[PDB]
């Protein structure tokens, strides 16, 4: 349940369809000072290729075997940026892709990221080698073999999740390989896993892999440290399935998170930000100690998966930066930041017709993360976790840890503020007018430099500068038509 990142170092980024250099590089030149405590990566093993739509992110969860080959890199430029994540202190996360292999309809071929030959039709995977026993044909009940209603808990396991070959988790065989992929990227040097398509496989299942697991390498471990675990289950409520079934595992993902912030925020069906004083358990989330928390996620930042029309991704930028800033500065779960990359969406009838498109490419080949002089990406991709005010956030959560949620004030509107004991305090305007008042910060006496709007940078502030008098209080102003209308001061942001 534990992240095993560095202490002090509170989230991860998923830098999503990134290659395994350019991760290398990041973890060295940027993660490791900013505090990021890690990194989930794509999909490491080798997947379909698929050309029609042309290399569509998700052909990543189309697995082909379990070799360490994909778009990302081959198996020496994985180790390659595991071992020098590891050696600057940032931890690797594997996006592991263990419920099914490609899906049932696709040709036969060599038509894969390390060119291994597999055919969906007879249920041939050579390369792992899985056979038609592996799979789950004859234990589906559906008249189609898919997954047709998730009111039946037993079809959403046993059957294939529209249309990916479904294995056959019960068995031993096929459970060993599984811990035969997973426990070598333990000794490679990766700290945990995000389990896709939990919801997907028994929670007895995934125990009995998780069972055949190794402790991480104990040469950057400590001895008997246990690989963090997340589970990808999609629980909005209405279904027969419980993220809490799999709580014995480890972590699961709270969907209902992002999807219940990005309401308030967007202020949709008379929602509003002083109802979030009670954030957390009281808004019927799971406890804190098993929530992987995030706004957006690679699935519904594109309609895909679940969320809704109310998540916000880096295309509602300003909105966006402030549901980021509050995710990060209350204690409630254990925070994911995402980093993506721009597509060109298209609207159509209130739908994207291209959310299949694949990462920044030329001719299939994944470009290069280019870092400008002002810090942010070029390529085409988004870096929000280079953005300043979720950069900075992301420390903010850091400088903060432990401490308690506290001194929460609210206009009755959206307009609201909290601190995090005595070390940290953020102040929110999501008000159609300014905010402009005099709070307790609970902050020892001084000057803090706002770290949305600037940065502490050789003892002075570059943006806004608060002042907290003697008895903890200090006055903050946010007009509405503010750039980014929240500040955030903390223990390490002091003059
Ligand atoms: O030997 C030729 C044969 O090799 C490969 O077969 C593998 C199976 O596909 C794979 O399932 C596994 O079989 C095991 C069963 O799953 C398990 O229940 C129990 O019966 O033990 C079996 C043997 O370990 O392993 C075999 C052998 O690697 C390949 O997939 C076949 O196409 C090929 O004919
Ligand atoms: O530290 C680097 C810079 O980080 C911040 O720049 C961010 C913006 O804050 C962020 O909103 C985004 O720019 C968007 C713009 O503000 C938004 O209204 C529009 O819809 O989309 C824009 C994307 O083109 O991305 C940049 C980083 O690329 C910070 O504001 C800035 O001062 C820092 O220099
Ligand atoms: C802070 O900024 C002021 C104004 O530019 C400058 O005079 C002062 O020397 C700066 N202090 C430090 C520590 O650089
Ligand atoms: C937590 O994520 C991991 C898996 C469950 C455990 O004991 N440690
Ligand atoms: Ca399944
Ligand atoms: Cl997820």
């Amino acid at each position: 349940y534990s992240p095993n990142t560095q202490q002090g170092r509170t989230s991860i980024v998923h830098l999503f369809e990134w290659r395994w250099v350019d991760i290398a590089l990041e973890c060295e030149r940027y993660l490791a000072p900013k505090g990021f405590g890690g990194v989930q990566v794509s999909p490491p093993n080798e997947n379909v290729a698929i050309y029609n739509p042309f290399r569509p992110w998700w052909e990543r969860y189309q697995p082909v075997s379990y070799k360490l080959c994909t778009r990302s890199g081959n198996e020496d430029e994985f180790r390659n940026m595991v071992t020098r994540c590891n050696n600057v202190g940032v931890r690797i996360y594997v996006d592991a892709v263990i419920n099914h292999m490609c899906g049932n309809a696709v040709s036969a071929g060599t038509s894969s990221t390390c060119g291994s030959y597999f055919n969906p039709g007879s249920r041939d995977f050579p390369a792992v080698p899985y056979s038609g026993w592996d799979f789950n044909d004859g234990k589906c009940k559906t008249g189609s073999g898919d997954i047709e209603n998730y009111n039946d808990a037993t079809q959403v396991r046993d059957c294939r999740l529209t249309g990916l070959l479904d294995l056959a988790l019960e068995k031993d065989y096929v459970r060993s390989k599984i811990a035969e992929y997973m426990n070598h990227l333990i000794d490679i040097g990766v700290a945990g896993f995000r389990l896709d398509a939990s919801k997907h496989m028994w929670p007895g299942d995934i125990k009995a892999i998780l069972d055949k697991l190794h402790n991480l390498n104990s040469n950057w471990f400590p001895a008997g440290s246990k690989p963090f675990i997340y589970q990808e289950v999609i629980d909005l409520g209405g279904e027969p399935i419980k993220s809490s079934d799999y709580f014995g595992n480890g972590r699961v993902t709270e969907f209902k998170y992002g999807a219940k912030l990005g309401t308030v925020i967007r202020k949709w069906n008379g929602e509003k930000m002083s109802y979030l004083k009670n954030w957390g358990e009281g808004w019927g989330f799971m406890p804190s100690d098993r929530a992987l928390v995030f706004v957006d996620n690679h699935d519904n930042q594109r309609g895909h998966g679940a969320g809704g029309a109310s998540i916000l991704t880096f295309w509602d930028a300003r909105l966006y930066k402030m549901a980021v800033g509050f995710m990060l500065a209350h204690p409630y779960g254990f925070t994911r930041v995402m980093s993506s990359y721009r597509w060109p969406r298209q609207f159509q009838n209130g739908n994207d017709v291209n959310d299949w498109v694949g990462p920044p490419n030329n001719n299939g080949v994944i470009k290069e993360v280019t870092i400008n002089p002002d810090t942010t990406c070029g390529n085409d991709w988004v870096c929000e976790h280079r953005w300043r005010q979720i950069r900075n956030m992301v420390i903010f959560r850091n400088v903060v840890d432990g401490q308690p949620f506290t001194n929460w004030y609210d206009n009755g509107s959206n307009q609201v503020a909290f601190g995090r004991g005595n070390r940290g305090f953020i102040v929110f305007n999501n008000d159609d007018w300014s905010f402009s008042l005099t709070l307790q910060t609970g902050l020892p006496a001084g000057t803090y430099c706002d770290v949305i709007s600037g940065d502490k940078i050789n003892g002075n502030c570059t943006g806004i500068k608060i002042y907290v008098s003697d008895d903890g209080k200090a006055h903050f102003s946010i007009s509405n038509s503010a750039e980014d209308p929240f500040i955030a001061i903390h223990a390490e942001s002091k003059l």
